[PDB]
């Protein structure tokens, strides 16, 4: 895929959504652009947002499950403005991986990317593998953002991308993007 002249005024945000197969990137997507869960078909998905008054689109891109066979492509990670990386909180194996995880993201994407990391499935609590303070310790280290969010439920997945935005936006208008 290959995005458009954008629009002046407007912004668009290219994110990608990184973790091992399983913990729900591809349903964090859709929950996000469609508001609809359904245990894709597509590169990307997109949808408008409003920050600090402004039009701004995300085009958010899925793995296509490359990640359940290969290497995940550079050309997946060139010019993200926003990644969400993330974990299953019921698996420890899925958080053990974060490390490799986010070294690509840093070999491959921008310096200026904005990272938050996420535990998802939040409502599989009776099933929770992974402390929401060890989640919060691991990005407080490496200095990222972190949420636990329910694809499912929806449970913070506008806040993790708007919030990742709200970040992204306000490093544009310091002059640190
Ligand atoms: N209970 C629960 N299941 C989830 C959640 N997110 C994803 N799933 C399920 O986890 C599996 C993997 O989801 P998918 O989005 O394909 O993961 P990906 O491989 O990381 O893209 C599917 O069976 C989903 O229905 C969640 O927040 N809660
Ligand atoms: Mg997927």
């Amino acid at each position: 895929h290959s995005s458009g002249l954008v629009p002046r005024g407007s912004y668009l945000f290219k994110y990608i959504i990184i973790g091992d197969t399983g913990v729900g990137k591809s349903c964090l997507l859709l929950q996000f652009t469609d508001k609809r869960f359904q245990p894709i078909g597509v590169e990307f998905g997109a949808r408008m947002v409003n920050i600090d008054g402004k039009q701004i689109k995300l085009q958010i891109w899925d793995t296509a499950g490359q990640e359940s066979f290969r290497s995940i492509t550079r050309s997946y990670y060139r010019g993200a403005a926003g990644a969400l990386l993330v974990y299953d909180i019921t698996r420890r194996e899925t958080f053990n991986h974060l490390t490799s995880w986010l070294e690509d993201a840093r070999q491959h994407s921008s310096s200026n990317m904005v990272i938050m990391l996420i535990g998802n499935k939040s409502d599989l609590e009776s099933r929770r593998d992974v402390k929401r303070e060890e989640g919060e310790a691991f990005a407080r280290e490496h200095g990222l953002i972190f949420m636990e969010t329910s694809a499912k439920t929806a449970c913070n997945v506008e806040e993790a991308f708007i919030n990742t935005a709200k970040e992204i936006y306000r490093k544009i208008q310091q002059g640190l993007f």
